[PDB]
């Protein structure tokens, strides 16, 4: 439905003078405008801050007043918290946001007196799921009865399919309508908004002024996701995985999708089951997505058709979707972004034999020494069907080998976790960790005092990450762009999306 999202930018400040500023930071973000939440202020003066705010703000202004009943902080008699949004509207506000609850009554109260540039958004906030298709039609339908200008639905993400539901509502409603999807499994409903027809989504100052779970920051909306140039032909890509908030997949597909004038968007997908996403997702506007732990090999069942490298491997991490008839082929880049970032490093011992794993002790095998693995749970197969090691025997293991983890040992948060002691890397040459946040984990810190060669996982990670890149999009991978977007764009630590 009509024109590409607003970014509005909440603003909470506790005190008049400190929200003035927030507004003026959200105009050099480049936020389209900004929601006042009133009942965030401590010592609020209606008329006379309301003229403050709506005097100073360089951005159209909306205002908002949250009762305690939903969700907000307002306590209180319920007239005065009306007479305050009138107020606003009668002070020259862009918006107003009134509770669903109240909303007949409200527009009621100001029927033949709203200025001419003045909308009244009517909102409904769902704490609990998303409801069905046939409750957000209804729950549509209570809005605009209210005589509502803009219909605004917030519910919660339960499982991440919840959230075509919302798109469905946003893409098909015949009225202006903000419909978003709170935590983190539904953070793809804040970003897709453009694609969907949604009117608007909230995007924060930073990380730490969110007004509901989920919301991204503005620069990330703009810089990270390319929120402008998402459209509704834009073709959708993400990283499945669980956990995922880690994943700077996004960070280096969308730049170089947005570098050569690529019409797609990558987003993180906090997958719980692989099977009921791919079926909630099935549709040509999801073109295509990369597939991280735990659901490497899962998806390989999931696909039609399975290259041979990663039926040979066992594992999928890259799933491509047809055009021609919607059918899902997998591939796996994890082989050859493994062994080739080892052999530019230079009997290989592998830790953890989930996907990542099996790749690369099938590509060892395949080029110079085919040798041993070890697991978590030691009967982790695979040093058979390649030609073992129980987890806790690894430390007690030649003087100059190998060693590569392939597990989330050492990944933020768990960075003082390693997979194996310092006095053990005395036996090896390499260590090659697949982890790459951090850059430097315990694991490659330690084996570096031990004299030996380290191989970061962000090695693995830019190699991994173009050949997919050349599966998605059809184009060459553009192998220095990759590394030049890593260093300038992926080089920050500690950062999570959610
Ligand atoms: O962190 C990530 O985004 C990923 C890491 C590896 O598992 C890759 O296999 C996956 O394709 C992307």
């Amino acid at each position: 439905v009509k024109n590409p999202s607003l970014i509005c930018a909440p603003v909470m400040a506790d005190s008049i003078d400190k929200m003035v500023i927030e507004t003026s930071k959200a105009h050099e973000l480049g936020a389209d405008l900004v929601e006042i939440r009133l009942d965030w202020l401590k010592d609020f003066n209606p008329l006379e801050d309301l003229k403050t705010i709506i005097k100073k703000s360089p951005l159209p202004t909306l205002f908002t007043y949250r009762p305690k009943w939903e969700g907000g902080q307002y306590e209180g008699d319920e007239n005065e918290r009306r007479d305050v949004l009138r107020l606003a509207m009668e002070l020259g506000a862009d918006y107003i946001d009134v509770e669903l609850q109240v909303a007949s009554e409200f527009i009621k109260s100001i029927d033949g007196k709203k200025p001419g540039k003045f909308k009244v958004i009517v909102s409904s906030h769902n704490y609990q799921n998303t409801p069905s298709v046939e409750d957000l039609d209804g729950l549509v339908a209570r809005i605009q009865q209210t005589g509502a200008d803009i219909v605004k639905i917030a519910t919660t993400a339960v499982d991440i399919a919840d959230v075509a539901r919302m798109f469905h509502i946003t893409s098909k409603a015949q009225v202006p309508t903000i419909g978003l999807v709170m935590g983190e499994r539904g953070l793809m409903s804040r970003i897709l908004c453009s694609k969907f027809g949604g009117y608007l989504t909230f995007g924060t100052l930073d990380s730490s002024k969110v007004s509901a779970p989920g919301q991204p920051t503005i620069k990330d909306l703009l810089d990270l996701y390319n929120f402008r140039r998402i459209g509704p032909d834009t073709k959708v890509y993400g990283i499945i995985g669980k956990p995922v908030s880690h994943s700077k997949s996004p960070i280096v597909h969308n730049q170089a999708f947005k570098s050569v004038d690529f019409n797609g968007v990558y987003v993180h997908l906090l997958v719980d089951n692989l099977v009921s996403f791919l079926q909630a997702y099935s549709s040509s506007d999801f073109a295509g997505f990369s597939c991280g732990i735990p659901h490497k090999e899962a998806a390989l069942q999931c696909c039609d058709e399975v290259d041979p490298l990663a039926k040979s491997i066992g594992a999928v991490n890259t799933i491509l979707r047809r055009k021609s008839d919607g059918k899902l082929l997998g591939y796996n880049t994890d082989c050859i972004g493994s062994i080739s970032a080892i052999e530019d490093g230079l009997t290989v011992v592998v830790i953890g034999a989930g996907g990542a794993g099996k790749a690369l002790a099938y590509g060892a095998k395949e080029k110079g020494a085919k040798v041993v693995i070890a697991n978590r749970t030691y009967e982790r197969e695979l040093a058979e069907a390649i030609g073992a090691l129980s987890l806790t025997d690894l430390d007690n293991y030649e003087d100059g080998m190998v060693l590569a983890n392939t597990t989330s040992m050492g990944m933020q948060p768990n960075v003082e976790e390693t997979p194996i002691s310092k006095d053990a890397l005395k036996h090896y040459a390499l260590v090659f960790d697949a982890v790459y946040t951090p850059r430097i984990t315990r694991l490659l810190r330690e084996a570096e005092e031990s004299g030996a060669i380290t191989v970061s996982g962000s090695e693995m990670f830019v190699r991994q990450a173009y050949e997919q890149f050349e599966i998605f999009t059809g184009l060459p991978a553009p192998k220095e762009l990759y590394w030049q977007i890593m260093s300038k764009y992926g080089s920050r630590e500690n950062l999570y999306f959610q």
